[PDB]
C-alpha cells in the first residue's frame, strides 16, 4: 500500500511542491525518495514514468527543460 503506482506517487510528489514555477524534476524523485523506499531501478522507472507522463501530456510541460525539467500537474 506504501507503493500503489508510479504515476500516483508520481502525481503526489508534484502536489506536495505545487509551487508556481512547478515542480522540479529532482524534486519529485527526490520526495518520493525520501518518503517512499525505492529502489535504483525503481529511481529508472520513476525517470521513465515522468517522460511517460510528460509524452501522455498528463505532466504539463515547464522551462528549465533539461536543467531543472520542472514539470506541472495539468489539474
Amino acid at each position: 500500500g506504501d507503493h500503489p503506482k508510479y504515476s500516483d506517487m508520481i502525481v503526489a510528489a508534484i502536489q506536495a511542491e505545487k509551487n508556481r514555477a512547478g515542480s522540479s524534476r529532482q524534486s519529485i524523485q527526490k520526495y518520493i525518495k525520501s518518503h517512499y523506499k525505492v529502489g535504483e531501478n525503481a529511481d529508472s522507472q520513476i525517470k521513465l514514468s515522468i517522460k511517460r507522463l510528460v509524452t501522455t501530456g498528463v505532466l504539463k510541460q515547464t522551462k528549465g527543460v533539461g536543467a531543472s525539467g520542472s514539470f506541472r500537474l495539468a489539474k
